[PDB]
RNA sequence: AGAUCAAUGGUCUGAAGCUACCAUUUGAGAGAUUAUAACUGAACGCCUCUAAGUUAGAAUCUCGCCUUGUCAAGGCGAAAAU
């Protein structure tokens, strides 16, 4: 059954602004500026009035309707990322040994060594747009922070998936880093 | 003394050439991805690796390196003398 229209809207708070067009979507607001394209989906995108953008589809089977409050969760997302950014706090846990992390490459590459005592180096390149900090008071934690929440979670997944263990059972060698918090920059 | 014959008379040494893991030398990179593990995220106001969109990904696959390249829209260039 192809429904006539289905349509949603998101709101902008102040101080932020969207300006559509041709299905690429351009959000600003104190952080900075997120631009993503949806050119992907057929659905026709538009502004109606000051601080709103309806996304809308004209007969569409289930499939293509599970679009769009896709599409406006991920501009509800480029919001959170220009207002507040977005944040990852990881903690490295091990039973014996020390979990060395570290920035080199201009702050670019996380390196991560004696992962289980391996002599190997574990180097994790960083998308653009995204930083990494190590805790001096909290030992053991690791924050990558960014506007866009997909590179920023791209790289926290990208770090948690580097330090895996092999041959031995994941039910009680538990070592590694793991993304233990997700929250924004600025305290909500 | 010099040699010849015995279908290579026989024994010892034997260069040269050929030749032995029986001697010596040389053998390696990317790309898209599978299984899989994940990101964001609906459907299904919650969840979800999946539906749209995204990551990493291999003795596999494609290419690179390597061999041929008298190739019928007679495969296609440069340049020399005619």
């Amino acid at each position: 059954m192809k429904l006539i229209e289905s349509n949603d809207t998101v709101v902008f708070p102040e101080g932020v602004t969207f300006t559509v067009k041709n299905r690429i979507v351009h959000v600003t607001g104190p952080r900075g500026t997120i631009r993503k394209d949806f050119r992907h989906l057929h659905m026709e995108m538009e502004r109606i009035g000051k601080s709103t953008l309806r996304v809308r589809k004209w007969f569409g089977v289930r499939k293509e309707l599970a679009a769009i409050r896709t599409v406006c969760s991920h501009i509800k997302n480029m919001i959170k990322g220009v207002t507040v950014g977005f944040r990852y706090k990881m903690r490295s846990v091990y039973a014996h040994f020390p979990i060395n992390v570290t920035l080199q490459d201009g702050n670019r590459t996380v390196e991560i060594r004696n992962f289980l005592g391996e002599k190997i180096v574990r180097r994790v390149p960083l998308p653009e747009g995204v930083i990494a900090t190590i805790s001096t008071a909290q030992k053991d934690e690791i924050v990558v922070e960014g506007n866009d929440v997909q590179f920023v979670s791209q790289a926290a997944a990208r770090i948690q998936q580097s330090t895996a263990v092999k041959e031995k059972d994941i039910r009680k060698f538990l070592d590694g880093i793991y993304v233990s918090e997700k929250t924004t920059i600025v305290p909500t």
